């Protein structure tokens, strides 16, 4: 018909909101019931709600549905906004007086309803008067659409007002396979598509797209082919799209609910070298925890804590573990996102990230430098309590309806966290120590291409008796080598720096 | 065509935004796609965005693009602002009814979009109504322009609304070389430009100029030549713009993203003498770091801490290191800039400086008297936490897209910084001591030309057993010597002053 991926939500709507309209009024009045005048649809944007609303009416051959926007009403002058509501229902009032109860069905669509409640009341009262009060009108059917159900006051959900509610979900694999066919029907119908394109492969490559994203993907793929000929020319009739066009167009559309690849990849990883036996164990534990949350239905929430001294390599390990998992959804919260905001904005952003995290089969969240997010300074001590409470409540909530996520958080102030008494929110703890032997330094120098062995041996020979038990991190060790490489006497300068660092 | 240095951006814009308009409607209807209606361009000011818009306008032979300014509408009265937006789309609406889908293209330009969000809702809602609502027009194409992308909320970036986004960068060598030719074509083609002028040299001398600065440079150069034939005619046949005029004009136009030469040179430096080996060591270390930052891909962020007793001479060393580097971009933040402002003003100033720092291939930043910027007083103790957190966050963020900068900060309260546990933000530390030996005093005496060798040795021979172990800084020594110079008996005054100094 034009819709795809919605089959158990199409029957439920039709059974209740439209089944009684088909039969003649005689039998309906014989039973002694009344028609429904409300319907609510909620879900993420770009999923196909207005499409359902417009497509359903075609079966009943009703009038073209009118459309109104909440912010449109809010932004106008007070008097005009007050007057518009009565103007909206004029034709329905006229038709009822004209033709009694045998009038045709009229549909009114109200979009972005929640905006009215976000702070207005005149609009709500006038709207409810036409459908519940003694001015009851028996021709209308109102459709409501919101992205947040929890903001709608319970007064509107009692019987007689918006009596039926439905939810729309992101499409699954079969939904995407159907949507691709629906979108490319006309293109295929005119022999303008190559025969080497397989829609099954595309159904799997596009992993977490919504309905709207596929349209843009197809449009970009078509544009790729169109631009191939211009500069207006002959033989346009031989135009054809190809698999390579789709593959290249896949690089221009980045979906929401996707991977923030740029940050995790560049900002967080500038090398990775195995210099000790502890790193392998840490990575193996990370891989095991990743596997546990993909093949088990008794664990839908796992949280960790990676602590240690400063400049040890926590964030790089967390990012490395996250990158190799392969989950569709990955995000991180770090101080760089929250710089320059006010407290309320920070709370709103933190809440919104978690709220968006509850709409995918699998998810991963990273929380970097927890002690900085709270503005901790030991002189007072001074810190923000509201953010701490929000994080404490959030780190233990379970996602709804058989969904699962994995949280990894880093810190360097273990004692401070122990004082605040929020150490019971975590399921396990991992420690990252410093370097404490010359063999690890030798491995690091070898793997960084410092210089030939003849020069490498001398540094260790001198440091053996100059400083036996140095205790330095990896981040500073990788910085000393870089600056010593540029000196005129690298061998002595590296030892001089390392002695001070210890 | 008229624009130089933006080939790839031009190709990307043309492929997506305008390609679909060339083909006849039949094939486009055959494919089953729709034309795009949005395009966003962002970058630094004075780079050639509206020039690109105008130049693209002529190829399709569309109507002359309208231009509207954000502040103009925003500041105007409420009623007039609400009413005047409808005036903009009148012609496009009329043409649609007149000629169906065969109508010509109409381009509308919206300038300074972000200004609407900096606080307006009615304008945005009305604008979106014409391109996303049921009253959509198929002839329009809206161009947006902004300098800060972060301020635009995500709601406007989803498919259907502004859908394609592009960035504009400052020109490089070849860009300036092409722009010079484009600007001086008319002078060259009329035998009004001397043959001794070489454009390649000017392309390399101007190191961080944008498009408009070159226009200004050419205008100043032409004015220089024009002014030499007044106090009058008969020179209107042998009028040429020689090379000297351009070199003189180079000293008249100062670009943004340049060097604040006066502040670094005059106020901060008032002498530099080598009275010890440690000074040479410090200078050599500074040079080593400077040349490290320039020739590496692993290190794109280096921060140092220079500390010592009060009056040791810290700021002069940092200024001397900065001046000898030769980088295109240099700036400093000191209490003098933030005097007389409120807290929010200081935060905004720091944020703007750091944001500006991230738009050049190479950069340097100086921060002077860190403990003073926070308003530290030890009686309470009382200090500002917001500025401290902002600075702590800002000292770790890395520049985007393969760029690099070097930060140098000075302080005299090392213990206080240790108490605030912000010593992990720095990669290396350098300590500057005072003077504690007589040979250094003799060296400064020699360098400052205080007196002949006789009195110079006499003063040392007296202070050898008058006071062997004084402890004084350079700043106070060079103020005592100066006041001793202008007395009638320098030796007796200066020996007593220096003995008291200890
Ligand atoms: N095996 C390794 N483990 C960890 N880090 C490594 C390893 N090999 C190389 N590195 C480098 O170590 C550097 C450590 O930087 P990183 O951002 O992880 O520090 P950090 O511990 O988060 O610092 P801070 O505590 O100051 O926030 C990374 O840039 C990475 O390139
Ligand atoms: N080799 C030198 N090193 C440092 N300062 C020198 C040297 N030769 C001369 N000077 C003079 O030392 C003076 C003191 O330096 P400066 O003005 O930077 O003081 P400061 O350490 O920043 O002061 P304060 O601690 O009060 O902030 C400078 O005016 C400079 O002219
Ligand atoms: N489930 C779906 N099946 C087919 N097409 C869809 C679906 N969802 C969205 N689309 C396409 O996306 C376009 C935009 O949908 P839209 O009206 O924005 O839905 P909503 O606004 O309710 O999210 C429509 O023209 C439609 O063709
Ligand atoms: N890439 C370029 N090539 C040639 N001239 C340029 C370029 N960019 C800017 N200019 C010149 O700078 C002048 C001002 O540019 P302007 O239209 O103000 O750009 P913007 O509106 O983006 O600041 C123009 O008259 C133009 O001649
Ligand atoms: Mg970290
Ligand atoms: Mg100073």
């Amino acid at each position: 018909l034009g819709v795809g991926g919605l089959d158990k939500e199409f029957t439920k709507i039709f059974r209740r909101a439209f089944a009684s309209r088909i039969f003649p009024p005689s039998v309906i009045e014989k039973l002694g019931i009344s028609h429904v005048k409300g319907l609510l649809l909620y879900g993420p944007p770009g999923t196909g709600k207005t499409l359902i609303a417009r497509k359903i009416g075609t079966m009943l051959n009703a009038k073209e549905p009118k459309i109104v926007n909440g912010p449109e009403i809010l932004s106008k002058y007070v008097g005009s906004s007050e007057e518009n509501i009565r103007n909206l229902f004029k034709d329905a009032e006229a038709e009822y007086r004209a033709k009694g109860e045998e009038s045709s069905l009229h549909i009114i669509i109200f979009d972005e309803l929640d905006s009215v409640f976000k702070q207005g009341d005149n609009v709500v009262n006038q709207l409810l008067a036409k459908m519940d009060g003694v001015d009851q009108l028996n021709n209308i059917l109102v459709i409501g659409m919101t992205n947040r159900k929890d903001l709608i006051d319970s007064a509107l959900l009692r019987p007689g007002r918006f009596e039926v509610q439905v939810e729309i979900h992101l499409p699954d694999e079969k939904g995407r396979l159907q949507i691709f066919d629906i979108q490319t029907k006309k293109m295929r119908e005119n022999n303008m598509m190559s025969d080497d394109v397989n829609l099954a492969e595309l159904a799997a490559l596009t992993k977490n797209f919504s309905g709207a994203e596929i349209e843009g993907l197809v449009k970009s793929a078509s544009s790729f082919a169109i631009n191939k000929t211009v500069n207006n020319t002959k033989d346009i009739a031989k135009l054809k799209v190809t698999r390579e066009d789709f593959l290249n167009a896949l690089n221009d559309v980045t979906p929401a609910f996707g991977i923030s690849e740029e940050d995790l990849k560049t900002c967080v990883e500038g090398g990775m070298m195995l210099y000790s036996e502890r790193v392998n164990s840490i990575l193996k534990n990370g891989a095991r925890y990743v596997r546990q949350v993909r093949e088990s239905d008794k664990s839908r929430l796992v949280s960790l804590l990676i602590h240690g001294p400063a400049g040890s390599g926590k964030t790089a390990l967390a990012a490395e573990i996250a990158l190799k998992s392969g989950f569709p959804f990955i995000r991180l919260i770090s101080p760089n996102e929250l710089s320059g905001m006010s407290e309320s904005a920070k709370i709103a952003y933190i809440d919104n990230t978690f709220r968006d995290a509850y709409k995918s089969p699998l998810n991963i969240l990273v929380i970097d430098s927890l002690e900085t997010l709270v503005d901790w300074v030991p002189i007072g001590p001074r810190f923000s309590n509201n953010i701490l409470q929000m994080l404490k409540v959030a780190l233990k909530r379970k996602p709804p309806q058989d969904r699962r996520l994995l949280i990894m958080t880093t810190t360097s102030a273990y004692s401070v966290l122990q004082q605040m008494d929020i150490l019971s929110c975590f399921d396990n703890e991992i420690a990252v120590p410093n370097m404490t032997n010359l063999d690890e330094l030798n491995n690091v120098m070898i793997e960084s291409n410092f210089l030939d062995d003849a020069g490498r041996v001398k540094v260790i020979n001198e440091l053996s008796r100059s400083c036996p038990n140095f205790n330095v991190g990896i981040k500073k060790t990788l910085t000393n080598i870089e600056t010593a490489r540029h000196d005129e006497d690298p061998v002595n300068e590296l030892v001089e720096l390392m002695t001070q660092s210890a």
